[PDB]
């Protein structure tokens, strides 16, 4: 049992509901909220630059940091840094940006990153900003996932179609 509330099941280990995954994360404090991250861990816009805003850029800074040491990440790839004010940790998970013409065949990859952690708060990998068609996304998500992941899908319209075309 654990305390996420309201989601509709899709499958035995993935679950989805219209929220916004900053006010779902500081309600919850999941051991693990997932950021749609870029290799640079530059959190400008979408999902990133909510959950860092959420933050008062405590993740911009940290975030700087690792890659002042590390380097960037790799496309499909992740880091473990902390949740500051809304999960204990934060899987910043690079999936790729059709706007860039990144290889949509690393999505599997970056979802393969979930299944390092049990339980998760994630939004659908590539999706908004990032250019790729979210219902593909959701796909690829619960035919990778074997842990159980919790979708915040933000746009109300955008989840309807979801639930409604998922086979
Ligand atoms: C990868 C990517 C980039 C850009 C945009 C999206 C969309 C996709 C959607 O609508 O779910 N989601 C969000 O931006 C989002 N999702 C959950 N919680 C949130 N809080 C504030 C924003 C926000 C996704």
């Amino acid at each position: 049992v654990n305390s996420f509330s309201g989601y509709l099941k899709l499958t035995d280990n993935v679950y989805i509901k219209n929220a916004d995954i900053v006010e779902e994360a500081k309600k919850v404090k999941p051991t693990v909220v997932v950021n749609a991250a870029n290799v640079y861990l530059k959190h400008g816009g979408g999902v990133a630059g909510a959950l860092n805003k959420a933050t008062n850029n405590a993740m911009q800074v940290e975030s700087d940091d690792y890659i002042a040491t590390n380097g960037p990440l790799k496309v499909g790839g992740s880091c473990v840094l902390s949740g500051h004010n809304l999960a204990k940790h934060c899987l910043h998970v690079v999936g790729p940006n059709v706007n860039k013409g990144e290889d949509i065949q690393l999505l599997k990859s970056a979802y393969e990153n979930f299944n390092q952690h049990e339980v998760l708060l994630a939004p659908l990998l590539s999706a908004g900003i990032f250019g790729a068609d979210p219902i593909h996304s959701l796909r690829v998500c619960v035919d990778t996932v074997r842990t159980n992941v919790y979708l915040a899908v933000f746009d109300k319209n955008l989840y309807d179609k979801l639930v409604s075309s998922f086979l």
